[PDB]
Protein backbone atom coordinates (compact mmCIF):
# COMPACT_ATOMS: atom_id res chain seq x y z
CA UNK A 1 0.00 0.00 0.00
CA UNK A 2 3.04 2.24 0.38
CA UNK A 3 5.50 2.61 -2.48
CA UNK A 4 8.17 4.66 -0.74
CA UNK A 5 11.57 3.14 -1.45
CA UNK A 6 13.92 3.87 1.48
CA UNK A 7 16.99 5.68 0.15
CA UNK A 8 20.30 3.85 -0.01
CA UNK A 9 18.74 0.89 -1.78
CA UNK A 10 18.74 2.70 -5.12
CA UNK A 11 21.99 2.86 -7.08
CA UNK A 12 21.59 5.63 -9.65
CA UNK A 13 23.73 5.66 -12.79
CA UNK A 14 24.17 7.18 -16.24
CA UNK A 15 21.87 10.06 -17.19
CA UNK A 16 19.58 9.48 -20.18
CA UNK A 17 17.84 12.84 -20.61
CA UNK A 18 14.88 14.99 -19.64
CA UNK A 19 11.23 14.44 -20.56
CA UNK A 20 8.04 16.40 -19.87
CA UNK A 21 9.06 16.59 -16.21
CA UNK A 22 12.14 15.46 -14.28
CA UNK A 23 15.43 13.94 -15.43
CA UNK A 24 15.97 10.19 -15.90
CA UNK A 25 18.93 7.95 -15.08
CA UNK A 26 19.42 4.19 -15.36
CA UNK A 27 19.44 2.67 -11.89
CA UNK A 28 19.90 -0.49 -9.85
CA UNK A 29 17.10 -1.80 -7.59
CA UNK A 30 16.23 -5.51 -7.47
CA UNK A 31 17.35 -5.45 -11.07
CA UNK A 32 17.38 -2.66 -13.64
CA UNK A 33 15.21 0.39 -13.05
CA UNK A 34 14.73 3.84 -14.53
CA UNK A 35 14.96 6.72 -12.07
CA UNK A 36 13.31 10.07 -12.78
CA UNK A 37 14.51 12.77 -10.37
CA UNK A 38 13.76 16.46 -9.95
CA UNK A 39 17.21 17.96 -9.45
CA UNK A 40 16.81 20.99 -7.26
CA UNK A 41 18.68 21.77 -4.07
CA UNK A 42 15.40 21.91 -2.16
CA UNK A 43 11.90 21.47 -3.61
CA UNK A 44 9.60 24.46 -3.42
CA UNK A 45 6.20 23.60 -1.84
CA UNK A 46 4.78 23.77 -5.38
CA UNK A 47 7.13 21.00 -6.48
CA UNK A 48 6.46 18.83 -3.44
CA UNK A 49 2.72 19.16 -4.00
CA UNK A 50 2.91 18.34 -7.71
CA UNK A 51 5.14 15.40 -6.84
CA UNK A 52 2.52 13.90 -4.52
CA UNK A 53 -0.15 14.44 -7.17
CA UNK A 54 1.59 12.71 -10.07
CA UNK A 55 2.65 9.77 -7.90
CA UNK A 56 -0.97 9.43 -6.83
CA UNK A 57 -1.87 9.25 -10.52
CA UNK A 58 0.91 6.81 -11.48
CA UNK A 59 0.11 4.41 -8.64
CA UNK A 60 -3.31 3.95 -10.24
CA UNK A 61 -1.79 2.40 -13.36
CA UNK A 62 -1.44 -1.37 -13.73
CA UNK A 63 -1.40 -2.39 -17.40
CA UNK A 64 1.09 -4.15 -19.68
CA UNK A 65 1.20 -1.24 -22.13
CA UNK A 66 1.77 1.44 -19.52
CA UNK A 67 5.29 1.99 -18.19
CA UNK A 68 5.50 0.28 -14.82
CA UNK A 69 5.57 2.57 -11.80
CA UNK A 70 7.60 0.80 -9.11
CA UNK A 71 8.07 3.35 -6.34
CA UNK A 72 9.21 6.78 -5.20
CA UNK A 73 11.70 8.49 -2.88
CA UNK A 74 11.82 11.98 -1.35
CA UNK A 75 15.42 12.38 -0.17
CA UNK A 76 17.74 13.86 -1.10
CA UNK A 77 15.84 14.58 -4.30
CA UNK A 78 12.28 13.71 -5.22
CA UNK A 79 12.43 10.61 -7.39
CA UNK A 80 10.16 8.20 -9.22
CA UNK A 81 11.28 4.64 -9.91
CA UNK A 82 10.02 2.74 -12.94
CA UNK A 83 10.84 -0.43 -14.83
CA UNK A 84 13.71 -0.36 -17.30
CA UNK A 85 12.80 -0.66 -20.98
CA UNK A 86 15.24 -2.37 -23.32
CA UNK A 87 15.56 -0.98 -26.82
CA UNK A 88 14.50 2.36 -28.25
CA UNK A 89 11.39 4.48 -28.72
CA UNK A 90 8.93 4.14 -31.58
CA UNK A 91 10.37 7.42 -32.86
CA UNK A 92 13.86 5.97 -33.25
CA UNK A 93 12.60 2.86 -35.04
CA UNK A 94 10.47 4.91 -37.42
CA UNK A 95 12.62 7.97 -38.08
CA UNK A 96 16.18 7.35 -36.89
CA UNK A 97 16.71 3.81 -38.14
CA UNK A 98 16.74 1.36 -41.03
CA UNK A 99 8.63 -2.75 -39.83
CA UNK A 100 6.17 -4.90 -41.75
CA UNK A 101 2.50 -3.90 -41.71
CA UNK A 102 1.47 -6.63 -39.26
CA UNK A 103 3.96 -5.28 -36.71
CA UNK A 104 2.80 -1.72 -37.37
CA UNK A 105 -0.80 -2.72 -36.69
CA UNK A 106 0.18 -4.58 -33.52
CA UNK A 107 2.07 -1.54 -32.24
CA UNK A 108 -0.99 0.60 -32.93
CA UNK A 109 -3.17 -1.93 -31.09
CA UNK A 110 -0.98 -2.09 -27.98
CA UNK A 111 -0.86 1.70 -27.83
CA UNK A 112 -4.64 1.88 -28.15
CA UNK A 113 -4.98 -0.66 -25.32
CA UNK A 114 -2.81 1.47 -23.06
CA UNK A 115 -4.61 4.70 -23.95
CA UNK A 116 -8.00 3.02 -23.61
CA UNK A 117 -6.91 1.78 -20.21
CA UNK A 118 -5.76 5.26 -19.14
CA UNK A 119 -8.98 6.95 -20.25
CA UNK A 120 -11.12 4.43 -18.39
CA UNK A 121 -9.25 5.55 -15.26
CA UNK A 122 -10.02 9.18 -16.16
CA UNK A 123 -6.34 9.83 -16.89
CA UNK A 124 -5.24 12.17 -19.67
CA UNK A 125 -1.75 11.63 -21.06
CA UNK A 126 -1.25 15.18 -22.41
CA UNK A 127 2.04 14.41 -24.20
CA UNK A 128 1.53 11.33 -26.36
CA UNK A 129 4.23 11.13 -29.04
CA UNK A 130 6.06 8.30 -30.80
CA UNK A 131 8.91 9.62 -28.64
CA UNK A 132 7.00 8.55 -25.51
CA UNK A 133 6.27 5.05 -26.82
CA UNK A 134 9.03 2.63 -25.83
CA UNK A 135 9.33 -0.68 -27.68
CA UNK A 136 10.41 -2.89 -24.79
CA UNK A 137 12.49 -5.77 -26.16
CA UNK A 138 11.08 -4.48 -29.46
CA UNK A 139 7.90 -6.40 -28.65
CA UNK A 140 5.91 -4.61 -25.96
CA UNK A 141 4.66 -1.04 -26.25
CA UNK A 142 5.25 0.92 -23.06
CA UNK A 143 3.66 4.35 -22.77
CA UNK A 144 5.47 6.85 -20.59
CA UNK A 145 6.45 10.47 -20.12
CA UNK A 146 3.10 11.93 -19.07
CA UNK A 147 2.42 15.63 -18.63
CA UNK A 148 8.92 19.63 -29.96
CA UNK A 149 5.51 18.14 -29.21
CA UNK A 150 3.97 20.53 -31.74
CA UNK A 151 3.41 17.81 -34.38
CA UNK A 152 1.20 15.79 -32.02
CA UNK A 153 -0.77 18.78 -30.76
CA UNK A 154 -4.46 19.10 -31.61
CA UNK A 155 -5.60 22.41 -33.17
CA UNK A 156 -7.22 23.50 -29.89
CA UNK A 157 -4.00 22.77 -27.98
CA UNK A 158 -1.94 24.85 -30.41
CA UNK A 159 -4.12 27.89 -29.75
CA UNK A 160 -6.82 24.09 -20.26
CA UNK A 161 -7.24 22.73 -23.82
CA UNK A 162 -6.24 19.19 -22.77
CA UNK A 163 -8.83 16.42 -22.91
CA UNK A 164 -9.42 12.83 -23.96
CA UNK A 165 -10.02 14.22 -27.44
CA UNK A 166 -6.56 15.80 -27.65
CA UNK A 167 -5.00 12.47 -26.65
CA UNK A 168 -6.98 10.88 -29.49
CA UNK A 169 -5.60 13.44 -31.92
CA UNK A 170 -2.04 12.73 -30.79
CA UNK A 171 -2.75 9.05 -31.26
CA UNK A 172 -3.95 9.87 -34.77
CA UNK A 173 -0.57 11.43 -35.55
CA UNK A 174 1.19 8.36 -34.16
CA UNK A 175 -0.90 6.23 -36.53
CA UNK A 176 0.22 8.53 -39.31
CA UNK A 177 3.84 7.88 -38.36
CA UNK A 178 3.25 4.12 -38.32
CA UNK A 179 1.43 4.04 -41.66
CA UNK A 180 3.59 6.52 -43.58
CA UNK A 181 6.92 6.07 -41.84
CA UNK A 182 7.16 9.85 -41.80
CA UNK A 183 6.56 12.81 -39.52
CA UNK A 184 3.64 15.02 -40.59
CA UNK A 185 4.21 18.36 -42.35
CA UNK A 186 7.51 17.39 -43.99
CA UNK A 187 7.34 20.29 -46.45
CA UNK A 188 6.95 22.83 -43.66
CA UNK A 189 10.14 23.61 -41.77
CA UNK A 190 8.83 26.61 -39.87
CA UNK A 191 7.51 26.08 -36.35
CA UNK A 192 5.24 29.13 -36.46
CA UNK A 193 3.85 28.19 -39.86
CA UNK A 194 2.59 24.85 -38.54
CA UNK A 195 1.35 26.53 -35.36
CA UNK A 196 -0.57 29.11 -37.36
CA UNK A 197 -1.80 26.74 -40.07
CA UNK A 198 -2.79 23.76 -37.91
CA UNK A 199 -4.34 26.17 -35.41
CA UNK A 200 -5.98 28.17 -38.21
CA UNK A 201 -7.68 24.93 -39.20
CA UNK A 202 -6.09 24.94 -42.63
CA UNK A 203 -3.40 22.28 -42.30
CA UNK A 204 -3.79 18.55 -41.71
CA UNK A 205 -1.54 15.50 -42.34
CA UNK A 206 -1.27 14.22 -45.92
CA UNK A 207 -3.03 10.85 -46.02
CA UNK A 208 -1.86 10.20 -49.59
CA UNK A 209 1.51 9.44 -48.01
CA UNK A 210 0.23 6.18 -46.46
CA UNK A 211 1.73 2.92 -47.70
CA UNK A 212 -0.10 0.87 -50.33
CA UNK A 213 -0.65 -2.11 -48.03
CA UNK A 214 -2.03 0.04 -45.22
CA UNK A 215 -5.64 -1.13 -44.67
CA UNK A 216 -8.39 1.29 -45.70
CA UNK A 217 -10.07 0.83 -42.32
CA UNK A 218 -6.88 2.06 -40.70
CA UNK A 219 -6.80 5.01 -43.09
CA UNK A 220 -10.39 5.92 -42.25
CA UNK A 221 -9.74 5.55 -38.52
CA UNK A 222 -6.74 7.85 -38.88
CA UNK A 223 -8.88 10.52 -40.55
CA UNK A 224 -11.49 10.19 -37.81
CA UNK A 225 -8.84 10.63 -35.11
CA UNK A 226 -7.46 13.72 -36.83
CA UNK A 227 -10.71 15.71 -36.97
CA UNK A 228 -10.11 19.44 -36.55
CA UNK A 229 -13.09 19.75 -34.22
CA UNK A 230 -12.52 17.80 -31.01
CA UNK A 231 -16.02 16.45 -30.37
CA UNK A 232 -15.94 14.77 -33.77
CA UNK A 233 -13.08 12.49 -32.78
CA UNK A 234 -13.71 8.85 -31.75
CA UNK A 235 -13.20 7.56 -28.22
CA UNK A 236 -10.63 4.87 -27.46
CA UNK A 237 -13.16 2.07 -26.89
CA UNK A 238 -14.28 2.52 -30.50
CA UNK A 239 -10.68 3.12 -31.58
CA UNK A 240 -9.48 -0.09 -29.91
CA UNK A 241 -12.38 -2.08 -31.31
CA UNK A 242 -11.65 -1.00 -34.88
CA UNK A 243 -7.93 -1.78 -34.73
CA UNK A 244 -8.33 -5.11 -32.97
CA UNK A 245 -10.98 -6.04 -35.53
CA UNK A 246 -9.04 -5.03 -38.63
CA UNK A 247 -5.98 -6.82 -37.23
CA UNK A 248 -7.96 -10.01 -37.72
CA UNK A 249 -9.87 -9.03 -40.86
CA UNK B 1 -9.33 0.66 -5.55
CA UNK B 2 -8.72 -2.14 -8.03
CA UNK B 3 -12.20 -3.62 -8.21
CA UNK B 4 -13.40 -4.20 -11.76
CA UNK B 5 -17.20 -3.73 -11.99
CA UNK B 6 -19.41 -6.57 -13.19
CA UNK B 7 -19.55 -6.91 -16.97
CA UNK B 8 -16.23 -5.33 -17.95
CA UNK B 9 -14.38 -8.64 -18.30
CA UNK B 10 -15.07 -11.09 -21.11
CA UNK B 11 -14.05 -14.61 -20.12
CA UNK B 12 -12.58 -16.89 -22.79
CA UNK B 13 -11.09 -20.37 -22.88
CA UNK B 14 -10.06 -22.23 -19.73
CA UNK B 15 -6.30 -22.47 -19.31
CA UNK B 16 -6.03 -24.72 -16.26
CA UNK B 17 -5.77 -24.95 -12.48
CA UNK B 18 -2.74 -23.99 -10.41
CA UNK B 19 -1.70 -23.74 -6.76
CA UNK B 20 -5.06 -22.09 -6.17
CA UNK B 21 -7.94 -21.08 -8.43
CA UNK B 22 -8.69 -21.70 -12.10
CA UNK B 23 -7.25 -19.62 -14.93
CA UNK B 24 -9.02 -18.34 -18.05
CA UNK B 25 -7.89 -16.06 -20.87
CA UNK B 26 -9.95 -12.89 -20.98
CA UNK B 27 -10.55 -9.47 -22.44
CA UNK B 28 -10.15 -6.22 -20.46
CA UNK B 29 -8.42 -3.32 -22.22
CA UNK B 30 -6.55 -6.01 -24.10
CA UNK B 31 -5.71 -9.56 -23.07
CA UNK B 32 -5.82 -10.58 -19.42
CA UNK B 33 -5.59 -13.70 -17.32
CA UNK B 34 -8.60 -14.28 -15.09
CA UNK B 35 -8.17 -16.51 -12.08
CA UNK B 36 -11.56 -17.68 -10.89
CA UNK B 37 -11.76 -18.64 -7.23
CA UNK B 38 -14.22 -21.49 -6.74
CA UNK B 39 -16.83 -19.58 -4.72
CA UNK B 40 -18.81 -15.52 -0.77
CA UNK B 41 -18.85 -16.06 3.00
CA UNK B 42 -18.04 -13.11 5.26
CA UNK B 43 -14.85 -14.98 6.16
CA UNK B 44 -14.05 -16.11 2.62
CA UNK B 45 -14.22 -12.46 1.61
CA UNK B 46 -11.66 -11.52 4.26
CA UNK B 47 -9.27 -14.23 3.11
CA UNK B 48 -9.82 -12.98 -0.44
CA UNK B 49 -8.91 -9.43 0.56
CA UNK B 50 -5.82 -10.68 2.38
CA UNK B 51 -4.45 -12.43 -0.70
CA UNK B 52 -5.32 -9.49 -2.93
CA UNK B 53 -3.59 -7.34 -0.32
CA UNK B 54 -0.39 -9.32 -0.84
CA UNK B 55 -0.64 -9.23 -4.63
CA UNK B 56 -1.37 -5.50 -4.59
CA UNK B 57 2.09 -5.03 -3.06
CA UNK B 58 4.01 -6.25 -6.12
CA UNK B 59 5.28 -3.91 -8.83
CA UNK B 60 8.18 -5.56 -10.64
CA UNK B 61 8.93 -6.52 -14.25
CA UNK B 62 9.76 -10.13 -13.29
CA UNK B 63 6.60 -10.61 -11.24
CA UNK B 64 3.28 -11.39 -12.94
CA UNK B 65 1.40 -8.09 -13.08
CA UNK B 66 -1.65 -7.91 -10.84
CA UNK B 67 -4.29 -5.71 -12.52
CA UNK B 68 -7.44 -6.00 -10.43
CA UNK B 69 -10.07 -8.15 -8.78
CA UNK B 70 -13.70 -9.07 -9.35
CA UNK B 71 -16.32 -9.56 -6.65
CA UNK B 72 -19.18 -10.23 -9.07
CA UNK B 73 -20.30 -12.39 -10.84
CA UNK B 74 -17.77 -14.30 -8.73
CA UNK B 75 -14.48 -13.85 -6.90
CA UNK B 76 -11.75 -13.37 -9.46
CA UNK B 77 -8.25 -11.98 -9.80
CA UNK B 78 -7.12 -10.26 -12.99
CA UNK B 79 -3.55 -10.22 -14.24
CA UNK B 80 -1.70 -9.48 -17.46
CA UNK B 81 -1.65 -12.10 -20.18
CA UNK B 82 1.67 -13.76 -20.96
CA UNK B 83 2.44 -14.75 -24.54
CA UNK B 84 4.23 -18.06 -24.99
CA UNK B 85 4.79 -20.83 -22.48
CA UNK B 86 6.29 -21.63 -19.08
CA UNK B 87 10.01 -22.24 -18.64
CA UNK B 88 9.07 -25.85 -17.87
CA UNK B 89 7.57 -26.29 -21.32
CA UNK B 90 10.71 -24.94 -23.01
CA UNK B 91 13.11 -27.07 -20.99
CA UNK B 92 11.27 -30.38 -20.82
CA UNK B 93 8.59 -30.39 -23.52
CA UNK B 94 9.56 -28.09 -26.39
CA UNK B 95 13.25 -28.95 -26.02
CA UNK B 96 13.98 -25.34 -26.97
CA UNK B 97 17.73 -24.99 -27.43
CA UNK B 98 18.96 -22.04 -25.38
CA UNK B 99 22.47 -20.69 -25.68
CA UNK B 100 24.13 -20.43 -22.27
CA UNK B 101 23.57 -16.66 -22.34
CA UNK B 102 19.78 -17.07 -22.40
CA UNK B 103 19.77 -19.65 -19.60
CA UNK B 104 21.75 -17.32 -17.35
CA UNK B 105 19.64 -14.28 -18.22
CA UNK B 106 16.54 -16.32 -17.33
CA UNK B 107 18.23 -17.36 -14.08
CA UNK B 108 19.15 -13.73 -13.49
CA UNK B 109 15.62 -12.46 -14.15
CA UNK B 110 14.09 -15.09 -11.88
CA UNK B 111 16.59 -14.07 -9.21
CA UNK B 112 15.56 -10.43 -9.65
CA UNK B 113 11.89 -11.28 -9.07
CA UNK B 114 12.58 -13.47 -6.04
CA UNK B 115 14.90 -10.92 -4.45
CA UNK B 116 12.15 -8.35 -4.93
CA UNK B 117 9.51 -10.65 -3.40
CA UNK B 118 11.74 -11.29 -0.39
CA UNK B 119 12.56 -7.62 0.11
CA UNK B 120 8.80 -7.20 0.36
CA UNK B 121 8.97 -10.13 2.79
CA UNK B 122 6.82 -12.29 0.53
CA UNK B 123 7.40 -16.03 0.32
CA UNK B 124 6.32 -17.71 -2.91
CA UNK B 125 5.91 -21.20 -1.41
CA UNK B 126 5.54 -22.87 -4.81
CA UNK B 127 8.27 -21.67 -7.17
CA UNK B 128 8.94 -24.05 -10.06
CA UNK B 129 9.73 -24.02 -13.77
CA UNK B 130 6.05 -24.03 -14.78
CA UNK B 131 5.39 -21.08 -12.46
CA UNK B 132 7.94 -19.13 -14.49
CA UNK B 133 6.36 -17.69 -17.61
CA UNK B 134 8.58 -16.57 -20.48
CA UNK B 135 6.46 -13.70 -21.74
CA UNK B 136 7.20 -13.17 -25.45
CA UNK B 137 10.09 -15.60 -24.91
CA UNK B 138 12.23 -12.88 -23.30
CA UNK B 139 10.81 -11.67 -19.99
CA UNK B 140 10.51 -13.90 -16.93
CA UNK B 141 7.14 -13.66 -15.18
CA UNK B 142 6.86 -15.33 -11.78
CA UNK B 143 3.32 -16.26 -10.83
CA UNK B 144 1.24 -18.94 -9.11
CA UNK B 145 2.01 -18.11 -5.47
CA UNK B 146 1.29 -20.68 -2.77
CA UNK B 147 1.97 -32.87 -6.59
CA UNK B 148 5.05 -30.71 -7.17
CA UNK B 149 7.57 -32.32 -4.82
CA UNK B 150 10.65 -31.94 -7.05
CA UNK B 151 11.13 -28.35 -5.87
CA UNK B 152 10.31 -29.06 -2.23
CA UNK B 153 13.12 -28.51 0.28
CA UNK B 154 13.85 -31.41 2.68
CA UNK B 155 12.40 -29.46 5.62
CA UNK B 156 9.20 -28.82 3.65
CA UNK B 157 8.76 -32.52 2.87
CA UNK B 158 9.07 -33.62 6.53
CA UNK B 159 8.52 -25.07 7.17
CA UNK B 160 8.04 -22.43 4.45
CA UNK B 161 10.67 -19.71 4.53
CA UNK B 162 12.94 -17.65 2.29
CA UNK B 163 15.39 -20.54 2.48
CA UNK B 164 12.92 -23.03 0.99
CA UNK B 165 12.28 -20.58 -1.86
CA UNK B 166 16.05 -20.55 -2.42
CA UNK B 167 16.14 -24.34 -2.60
CA UNK B 168 13.30 -24.31 -5.14
CA UNK B 169 15.33 -21.81 -7.13
CA UNK B 170 18.26 -24.21 -6.89
CA UNK B 171 16.16 -26.90 -8.57
CA UNK B 172 15.19 -24.39 -11.26
CA UNK B 173 18.90 -23.64 -11.73
CA UNK B 174 19.42 -27.39 -12.03
CA UNK B 175 16.75 -27.59 -14.71
CA UNK B 176 18.33 -24.75 -16.67
CA UNK B 177 21.85 -26.20 -16.65
CA UNK B 178 20.95 -29.90 -16.80
CA UNK B 179 17.98 -29.63 -19.15
CA UNK B 180 16.33 -32.32 -17.07
CA UNK B 181 14.21 -32.71 -13.96
CA UNK B 182 15.95 -33.94 -10.80
CA UNK B 183 16.03 -37.65 -9.96
CA UNK B 184 15.24 -38.72 -13.53
CA UNK B 185 16.55 -42.25 -13.00
CA UNK B 186 14.17 -42.62 -10.06
CA UNK B 187 10.52 -42.69 -11.11
CA UNK B 188 9.00 -43.21 -7.68
CA UNK B 189 7.32 -40.37 -5.80
CA UNK B 190 7.21 -42.10 -2.39
CA UNK B 191 10.92 -42.87 -2.67
CA UNK B 192 11.98 -39.31 -3.49
CA UNK B 193 9.78 -38.01 -0.67
CA UNK B 194 11.42 -40.37 1.82
CA UNK B 195 14.99 -39.94 0.58
CA UNK B 196 15.00 -36.18 -0.03
CA UNK B 197 13.14 -35.69 3.25
CA UNK B 198 15.68 -37.60 5.33
CA UNK B 199 18.56 -36.04 3.40
CA UNK B 200 19.93 -39.16 1.71
CA UNK B 201 19.14 -37.93 -1.81
CA UNK B 202 20.07 -34.76 -3.70
CA UNK B 203 20.18 -33.71 -7.39
CA UNK B 204 22.99 -35.27 -9.45
CA UNK B 205 25.35 -32.39 -10.24
CA UNK B 206 27.36 -34.60 -12.61
CA UNK B 207 24.60 -34.02 -15.16
CA UNK B 208 25.25 -30.30 -15.61
CA UNK B 209 26.39 -29.48 -19.13
CA UNK B 210 30.03 -28.66 -19.86
CA UNK B 211 29.32 -25.12 -21.08
CA UNK B 212 27.78 -24.30 -17.70
CA UNK B 213 29.97 -21.71 -15.90
CA UNK B 214 31.60 -23.16 -12.79
CA UNK B 215 30.48 -20.24 -10.61
CA UNK B 216 26.86 -21.20 -11.28
CA UNK B 217 27.59 -24.83 -10.38
CA UNK B 218 28.81 -23.66 -6.98
CA UNK B 219 25.86 -21.31 -6.55
CA UNK B 220 23.46 -24.08 -7.53
CA UNK B 221 25.04 -26.35 -4.92
CA UNK B 222 24.83 -23.61 -2.29
CA UNK B 223 21.12 -23.19 -3.00
CA UNK B 224 20.51 -26.93 -2.82
CA UNK B 225 21.96 -27.27 0.67
CA UNK B 226 19.96 -29.81 2.66
CA UNK B 227 20.40 -27.77 5.82
CA UNK B 228 18.18 -24.71 5.54
CA UNK B 229 20.47 -22.23 7.31
CA UNK B 230 23.42 -22.96 5.03
CA UNK B 231 21.59 -21.52 2.03
CA UNK B 232 22.46 -18.04 0.70
CA UNK B 233 19.99 -15.15 0.60
CA UNK B 234 18.60 -13.86 -2.69
CA UNK B 235 20.51 -10.55 -2.54
CA UNK B 236 23.73 -12.59 -2.51
CA UNK B 237 22.34 -14.92 -5.17
CA UNK B 238 21.48 -12.02 -7.46
CA UNK B 239 24.94 -10.48 -7.13
CA UNK B 240 26.86 -13.62 -8.10
CA UNK B 241 24.63 -14.16 -11.12
CA UNK B 242 24.94 -10.46 -11.86
CA UNK B 243 28.73 -10.62 -11.47
CA UNK B 244 28.99 -13.72 -13.67
CA UNK B 245 26.74 -12.04 -16.23
CA UNK B 246 29.46 -9.56 -17.23
CA UNK B 247 30.98 -12.10 -19.61
C1 LIG C 1 14.22 10.05 -22.98
C2 LIG C 1 13.17 10.37 -21.90
C3 LIG C 1 11.90 10.93 -22.58
C4 LIG C 1 13.76 11.48 -21.00
C5 LIG C 1 12.83 9.15 -21.06
N1 LIG C 1 12.06 9.19 -19.99
C6 LIG C 1 11.92 7.94 -19.43
C7 LIG C 1 11.09 7.85 -18.24
C8 LIG C 1 11.58 7.45 -16.99
C9 LIG C 1 10.73 7.41 -15.88
C10 LIG C 1 9.39 7.77 -16.00
C11 LIG C 1 8.89 8.18 -17.24
N2 LIG C 1 7.53 8.57 -17.49
S1 LIG C 1 6.48 9.10 -16.24
O1 LIG C 1 7.22 9.82 -15.22
O2 LIG C 1 5.33 9.74 -16.85
C12 LIG C 1 5.88 7.57 -15.57
C13 LIG C 1 6.21 7.16 -14.28
F1 LIG C 1 7.00 7.91 -13.50
C14 LIG C 1 5.72 5.96 -13.77
C15 LIG C 1 4.90 5.15 -14.55
C16 LIG C 1 4.56 5.56 -15.84
C17 LIG C 1 5.05 6.76 -16.34
F2 LIG C 1 4.71 7.13 -17.59
C18 LIG C 1 9.75 8.22 -18.34
F3 LIG C 1 9.25 8.61 -19.52
C19 LIG C 1 12.60 6.91 -20.07
C20 LIG C 1 12.73 5.47 -19.82
C21 LIG C 1 11.93 4.77 -18.93
C22 LIG C 1 12.18 3.42 -18.83
N3 LIG C 1 13.12 2.78 -19.54
C23 LIG C 1 13.86 3.52 -20.40
N4 LIG C 1 14.84 2.88 -21.14
N5 LIG C 1 13.69 4.86 -20.56
S2 LIG C 1 13.43 7.58 -21.42
C1 LIG D 1 -2.83 -22.79 -14.40
C2 LIG D 1 -1.40 -22.27 -14.64
C3 LIG D 1 -0.77 -23.01 -15.83
C4 LIG D 1 -0.55 -22.60 -13.40
C5 LIG D 1 -1.42 -20.75 -14.86
N1 LIG D 1 -1.72 -19.87 -13.93
C6 LIG D 1 -1.65 -18.58 -14.42
C7 LIG D 1 -1.97 -17.52 -13.48
C8 LIG D 1 -3.04 -16.64 -13.70
C9 LIG D 1 -3.33 -15.64 -12.77
C10 LIG D 1 -2.57 -15.51 -11.61
C11 LIG D 1 -1.51 -16.39 -11.38
N2 LIG D 1 -0.67 -16.34 -10.22
S1 LIG D 1 -1.21 -15.63 -8.75
O1 LIG D 1 -2.64 -15.80 -8.59
O2 LIG D 1 -0.34 -16.06 -7.67
C12 LIG D 1 -0.81 -13.92 -9.00
C13 LIG D 1 -1.78 -12.91 -9.08
F1 LIG D 1 -3.08 -13.18 -8.98
C14 LIG D 1 -1.40 -11.58 -9.26
C15 LIG D 1 -0.04 -11.25 -9.37
C16 LIG D 1 0.93 -12.25 -9.29
C17 LIG D 1 0.53 -13.57 -9.11
F2 LIG D 1 1.48 -14.52 -9.03
C18 LIG D 1 -1.22 -17.38 -12.31
F3 LIG D 1 -0.20 -18.21 -12.06
C19 LIG D 1 -1.30 -18.46 -15.75
C20 LIG D 1 -1.10 -17.31 -16.65
C21 LIG D 1 -0.97 -16.01 -16.21
C22 LIG D 1 -0.77 -15.05 -17.18
N3 LIG D 1 -0.68 -15.33 -18.49
C23 LIG D 1 -0.80 -16.63 -18.85
N4 LIG D 1 -0.72 -16.94 -20.20
N5 LIG D 1 -1.01 -17.64 -17.97
S2 LIG D 1 -1.04 -20.04 -16.38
Amino acid sequence: DDWEIPDGQITVGQRIGSGSFGTVYKGKWHGDVAVKMLNVTAPTPQQLQAFKNEVGVLRKTRHVNILLFMGYSTKPQLAIVTQWCEGSSLYHHLHASEFEMKKLIDIARQTARGMDYLHAKSIIHRDLKSNNIFLHEDNTVKIGDFGGSILWMAPEVIRNPYSFQSDVYAFGIVLYELMTGQLPYSNINNRDQIIEMVGRGSLSPDLSKVRSNCPKRMKRLMAECLKKKRDERPSFPRILAEIEELARE
